[PDB]
């Protein structure tokens, strides 16, 4: 309804009251909603630093050697968002084969942002999930589960 830049300009405050991080039955911790989220709604930005894809291997190797969890979102074959040090709650979003959210790379005022949108109405208590771009067995539990990430 509202143009994309107008919708993006409001998020930090609204995501603080709309979502929370708790233990997930899918894997480790996940992002869950604290209030009902309308279909199409901008939920949260996957916050972090945009880096070149070639740099990920050494960055992940650095984090792993320090026993620090590595949180990255692959934009595509050339860019990645590193949420390890400068991330927010969106870094805990788990994968699902019947997701209720989807990721989009939006470019507002010359700057790229990965934003998460609701695919359907999401009800309080539900875990927020998106289909990861990509091996590892899937634990989403959906009827139509692809069984791998
Ligand atoms: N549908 C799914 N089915 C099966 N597995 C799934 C599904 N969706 C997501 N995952 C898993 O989550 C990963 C994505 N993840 C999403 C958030 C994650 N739930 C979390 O809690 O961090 C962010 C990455 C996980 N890492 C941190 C790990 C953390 C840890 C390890 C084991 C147990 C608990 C926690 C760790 C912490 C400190 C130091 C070292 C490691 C970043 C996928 O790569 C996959 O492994
Ligand atoms: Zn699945």
């Amino acid at each position: 309804d509202l143009p994309m830049p107008m919708r993006f300009r409001h998020l930090k405050k609204t995501s603080k009251e709309a979502v929370g991080v708790y233990r997930s039955p899918i894997h480790g911790r996940g992002l869950f909603c604290k209030r009902n989220i309308d279909a199409g709604e901008m939920v949260i930005e996957y916050a972090g630093i945009v880096i070149r894809s070639i740099l990920t291997d050494k960055r992940e190797k650095y984090y792993d050697s320090k026993g620090i969890g590595c949180y990255m979102f692959r934009i595509d074959d050339s860019e990645v968002v590193d949420a390890t040090m400068h991330g927010n709650a969106a870094r805990f979003i788990n994968h699902s084969c019947e997701p209720n959210c989807y990721s989009r790379v939006i470019n507002i005022d010359g700057q790229k942002h990965i934003v998460i949108f609701a695919m359907r109405k999401i009800y309080r208590g539900e875990e927020l999930t998106y289909d990861y771009k990509f091996k590892l067995p899937c634990n989403c539990g959906a009827k139509k589960c692809r069984k791998f990430l």
